[PDB]
């Protein structure tokens, strides 16, 4: 049993809810919250900007130190940093940004990072300002992630479309 509430069960391991991932993290304080990161961990907008704002910029301060030491992530890659006030840990995962010309085939690699964690609160990778088709992102999620993932979908209209169209 875990603390996630009000989710629709899509599969054995994937759950979905129309929710602000910031507000969901604050309520649940999950072991892992996933950030929709870029390779520079520059948390300007989308999910990353919202998560970072909720940390009062502490996520960005930690991230800048991480990049100064390690250099940029790979598209499809991840790193584990603090979850600050939102979670124990933040898994910063870089899905391909279609609005920068990145190979959409890297979305499956991105979601494979989730398999290193038993339970996660996450957004749909490469959705929103990353430009991918969210219906595709949910299909890759279901077909790639084997651990327990709680997808908080920000847009109510998109949520209903994702549920209604789900095979
Ligand atoms: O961009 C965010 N989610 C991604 C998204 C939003 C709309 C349509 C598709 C994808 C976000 C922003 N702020 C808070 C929580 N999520």
């Amino acid at each position: 049993v875990n603390s996630f509430s009000g989710y629709l069960k899509l599969t054995d391991n994937v759950y979905i809810k129309n929710a602000d991932i910031v507000e969901e993290a604050k309520k649940v304080k999950p072991t892992v919250v996933v950030n929709a990161a870029n390779v520079y961990l520059k948390h300007g907008g989308g999910v990353a900007g919202a998560l970072n704002k909720a940390t009062n910029n502490a996520m960005q301060v930690e991230s800048d130190d991480y990049i100064a030491t390690n250099g940029p992530l790979k598209v499809g890659g991840s790193c584990v940093l603090s979850g600050h006030n939102l979670a124990k840990h933040c898994l910063h995962v870089v899905g391909p940004n279609v609005n920068k010309g990145e190979d959409i085939q890297l979305l499956k690699s991105a979601y494979e990072n989730f398999n290193q964690h038993e339970v996660l609160l996450a957004p749909l990778l490469s959705a929103g300002i990353f430009g991918a088709d969210p219906i595709h992102s949910l299909r890759v999620c279901v077909d790639t992630v084997r651990t327990n993932v709680y997808l908080a979908v920000f847009d109510k209209n998109l949520y209903d479309k994702l549920v209604s169209s789900f095979l």
